[PDB]
């Protein structure tokens, strides 16, 4: 049932970019861009939690042909007009040090895809991965923790639950679980789709919360930037007490390094009830309700 690899590397489906918006608004730090692209003419269908490669043009140092780069998908299977016609991606703009005056990295992929044009074809390989599927079972609970780009496969599950045309689109998945998303990100204006979120939150108070981490503008009790990982010992109680929920998925995405964190907060609410919690957990992963996607 699920779709993969419908197209590969040795011959890409050629999309057109029909759209790439900035999602950083003023004053935040860095570019993020939402970026649609048209999927007529072929046969790429996808479902929510994965994934699609770019290979963007050009050759590497070693004048080898560039490979592609993995983004996870951003829009629900129908995309984002509900028409089964699209498909979105979350892109940031990776750009770093090597520690000289001025000289900063691009990244070549990110680089591409934030400053591509409208009408430009891109050749795109997927969908890929299984590990961040949402379940069928319209009573889950479903804690989301995301920093930056991570947030990307959490857009896919909250926007099939919870806006209007996709809950008339799917007759079979009229969700009514409850749905948490913890955001870690720098700055209000780095805050990817804020309005569409607490727009969600607002329609519906008691199946979605949102918890904001924002690192340049709030401490946490030690002194601290506020990260994901402070907000999840600060509710660590109360996500455990979730976890223990048959019916509860969990899932984690963005940068690498936020993992240990949140199991060292989990780790200690679980211990109090004699549960030793990376022995849970690992049970929680068999079963396929432990979801990790970082990079
Ligand atoms: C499953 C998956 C999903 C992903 N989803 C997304 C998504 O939704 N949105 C998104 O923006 N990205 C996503 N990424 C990351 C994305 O695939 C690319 O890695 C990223 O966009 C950078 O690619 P590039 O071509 O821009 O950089 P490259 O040009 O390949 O530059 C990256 C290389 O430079 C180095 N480098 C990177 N950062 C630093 C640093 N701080 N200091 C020093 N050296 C560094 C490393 O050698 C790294 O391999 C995802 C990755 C995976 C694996």
């Amino acid at each position: 049932d699920v779709p993969v690899n419908l197209y590969r590397p040795n011959a890409p489906f050629i999309g057109k970019v029909i759209s790439n918006e900035p999602l950083v608004k003023e004053g935040g730090i860095g570019i993020v861009q939402h970026i649609k692209f048209d999927l007529t003419g072929g046969n790429l269908k996808y479902i929510e939690g994965q994934s699609i490669g770019i290979i963007p043009p050009g050759v590497d140092k070693n004048g080898e042909p560039e490979k592609l780069r993995l983004y996870s998908i951003a829009s629900t299977r129908h995309g984002d007009d509900v028409d089964d016609k699209t498909i979105s991606l979350c892109v940031r703009q990776l750009e770093y040090k090597h520690p000289e005056s001025g000289e900063t990295v691009y990244g070549v992929c990110s680089t591409y895809l934030t400053h591509i044009e409208p009408g430009s074809e891109v050749k795109i390989t997927g969908p890929v991965g299984k590990e961040m599927l949402l379940p069928d079972d319209p009573e889950a609970n479903v804690i989301m923790l995301a920093t930056g780009t991570g947030i990307a496969p959490m857009r896919t599950y909250l926007w099939r639950m919870f806006k209007d045309a996709e809950r008339a689109a799917n007759p079979e998945y009229q969700f009514k679980g409850f749905s948490w998303l913890v955001f870690g990100v720098p700055t209000t204006p780095n805050i990817l789709y804020k309005e569409e979120l607490e727009e969600i939150q607002q329609k519906y108070p008691d199946n979605f919360r949102l918890t904001y981490a924002i690192s340049r503008e709030q401490k946490n009790p030690q002194g601290g930037r506020m990260y994901i990982q402070d907000r999840v010992a600060e509710h660590a109680d109360q996500l455990w007490q979730l976890i223990k929920n048959q019916k509860t998925h969990t899932y984690i995405c963005g940068l690498r390094g936020m993992e240990e964190g949140i199991d060292a907060a989990l780790s200690a609410a679980a211990a109090k009830e004699g549960v030793t919690w990376s022995d849970y957990q690992k049970d929680l992963k068999k079963a396929g309700r432990w979801h990790v996607e970082t990079y």
